[PDB]
């Protein structure tokens, strides 16, 4: 099989807007995890095909990564903060359910979400 296309980046029918919510998590919480050691294997979509994971796309139904939610709110895509909250855990638990306890990408996730909440929990008022 091909891959899927990626998850939507733009909706001509959705209405967007920026907040200063949407800014912080674009300019302080995803640009924080992007640059971390372990950033990598989530800054792009899962390519199956050349990974050779023919079953990927049969056990992960809501594919999510870094890189679509990068594009996202570059593109002041969503119209609130926690729906980039919720695609930030789509990915992680896409990770947790694919993969087993204790292995190094669930440990790799573990450490990005440990620092995806602190940075949530800075969220200035
Ligand atoms: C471009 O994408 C990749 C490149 C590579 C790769 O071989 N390289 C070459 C070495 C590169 N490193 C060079 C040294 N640098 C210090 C770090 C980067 C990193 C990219 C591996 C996996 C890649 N993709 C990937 N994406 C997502 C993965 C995953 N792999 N992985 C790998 C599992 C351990 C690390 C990533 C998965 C593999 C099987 C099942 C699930 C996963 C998974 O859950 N995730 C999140």
């Amino acid at each position: 099989s091909m891959n899927p296309p990626p998850p939507e980046t733009s909706n001509p029918n959705k209405p967007k807007r920026q907040t200063n919510q949407l800014q912080y998590l674009l300019r302080v919480v995803l640009k924080t995890l992007w640059k971390h050691q372990f950033a990598w294997p989530f800054q792009q979509p899962v390519d199956a095909v050349k990974l050779n994971l023919p079953d990927y796309y049969k056990i992960i139904k809501t594919p999510m990564d870094m890189g679509t939610i990068k594009k996202r709110l570059e593109n002041n895509y969503y119209w609130n903060a926690q729906e980039c909250i919720q695609d930030f855990n789509t990915m992680f638990t896409n990770c947790y359910i694919y993969n087993k306890p204790g292995d190094d990408i669930v440990l790799m996730a573990e450490a990005l979400e440990k620092l995806f909440l602190q940075k949530i929990n800075e969220l200035p008022t």
